[PDB]
């Protein structure tokens, strides 16, 4: 049908072959956010449509922020001369216990944070050890000199704990109190000391500040499950406050594979992902979610969440789809028998364009100069 | 009439053979309490302390919980201790008076607290609670002391009927738990 707006990027090209160009930080009518969501089975196109995407709104001011377990952004990151992150190497450190603002104590909030990271990287953890570990915690940090009131803004990385006070902390409260504190310092091991350790243990090494930030967390594509949550989850954290700090307008924030990011039992992370989608828009950012996996998103205990994180965006990109994606992704937006059918038989980089209550097949194209990238 | 029904109803119960209306109001504390004991006790807190003091952040939600399991700490119990071994327990004056140590560096946090606890730690409401069932003398203050009774009612049957007369949300939910872990009966007239 055609979306062209006043000015904006070019997006690509609609079936009669004329010019889609959006403008995603229009406000009006159906515009109400700037985020997107991007969806599609594993070489449909993905990166290569965020990747043009992205490079189009970064050449006109916006600052760009990706979160990538897929090693997909370095080179462009390289091309721009922006800041990679590797977070698997010691120069890529994030400290989970380094006190962030979330999407009012900075402490007690942080806290709140960490619970859900803990609960992703331990799963199935009693409720008295839930209560013990964050008592621990309050008191690693108070032997860190850090208390209610402290701002983070003012402490330097390496006065903050680390996941290695804590375990000892634990340790040493289990001699009077074994049966509480056991079993909680036996699985804190792995990460102060353990095989996890290399992720966590040590000062946050990262001073991020560029207008193009890659976080690359590939190196963890074949480490167990809680440990890809909770790493996924602690760069989120941090890539957010990021954005949340220096505040600058149009940062555009990818999370890309978004569906590492969902637990059955810790549905809070989703909710995370879905409050900075409404945050965001506070400082006139867009959040943009790539994914294939749809129906993690959709499974009964995440849904509430899954669900407005998908199809709140104003811009959505679907591209050609697995066959249960499909049907969940039918359902879940209303797609026409047309257009059902058009994600059927959708070649590369083709599929339908969302704008608001606009749908449209869309054809996206790179430019040769873009090549590069 | 609901108390001439329920008194007869009481009198012919009465007939085979505990409830909230000894003067409880002072005198002859809410501070006394795999699973830790002092962790559920906590929650109790929770909804016990929201009653009393509305207006609560958050922050000062979890400040009080820090400050209780500290004075805790201090009066020699934990998290692996038994809780029969107590004769000697904290109350709410060692609780004001730590969170007016910690309200000198952590102002915002604790500061708008300490000054909540004042009344209720050695002012117009201590008499009820910094030592070691009728109320109808305190007819956010009766709702809260109405709950702290109900807690030492339902803890007297748990370690063992209760008639709940004219009968922070989760202070309602309290009964529904009470009224199912039932396993006496309980009675209750509004």
């Amino acid at each position: 049908s055609g979306i062209n707006d006043g000015s904006g990027i070019v997006l690509g090209k609609d079936r009669d072959g004329g010019l889609v160009l959006v403008d995603i930080w229009k406000r009006g009518g159906d515009r109400t956010n700037s985020n997107w969501t991007i969806l599609a089975k594993p070489g449909a196109g993905k990166s290569f449509t965020a990747k043009m995407l992205l490079l189009r709104e970064y050449m006109q001011g916006s600052r760009v922020i990706i979160i990538d377990p897929e090693r997909e952004y370095k080179e462009m990151c390289r091309k721009l001369g922006g800041v990679w992150i590797n977070c698997t190497g010691g120069e890529g450190k994030i400290n989970p216990l380094q006190v962030r603002l979330r999407p009012q104590s900075p402490l007690a909030l942080h806290i709140q944070t960490l619970r859900t990271f803990f609960s992703l990287y331990l799963r199935d953890l009693t409720d008295t050890e839930k209560a013990a570990l964050e008592d621990a915690l309050v008191e690693v940090y108070k032997e860190a000199g850090i208390t209610w009131d402290t701002d983070p803004r003012g402490v330097p990385n390496d006065k903050w704990p680390t996941v290695k006070e804590l375990y000892e902390y634990c340790v040493k409260k289990a001699e009077e109190n074994p049966e509480t504190y056991g079993r909680l310092s036996v699985l804190l091991k792995r990460a102060a000391e353990g095989a996890d350790s290399y992720l966590w243990a040590g000062p946050t090494a990262v001073e991020a500040d560029s207008d193009f930030i890659v976080f690359d967390v590939h190196d963890l594509q074949n480490a167990e499950d809680q440990v890809k949550r909770a790493q996924y989850f602690n760069v989120l954290s941090f890539a957010w406050n990021i954005l949340e700090r220096d505040r600058r307008e149009r940062t555009v924030l990818v999370v890309d594979e978004a569906w590492m990011l969902v637990d059955p039992q810790t549905p809070q992370a989703i909710a995370f992902l879905r409050d900075t989608s409404k945050r965001i828009r506070k400082y006139n950012g867009s959040l943009i979610v790539i994914s294939q996996n749809v129906i993690d998103f959709l499974a009964p205990e995440v849904q509430r969440y899954g669900q407005a994180l998908l199809d709140n965006p104003t811009y959505k990109l679907l591209l050609a789809q697995g066959e249960k994606d499909l049907e969940a992704i039918t359902t879940l937006m209303n797609l026409s028998e047309a257009e059902h059918d058009l994600l059927v038989n959708a070649k590369r980089g083709e599929g339908l364009f969302v704008a608001g209550t606009q749908r449209i097949h869309i054809k996206i194209e790179a430019a040769p100069y873009e090549m590069q990238y």
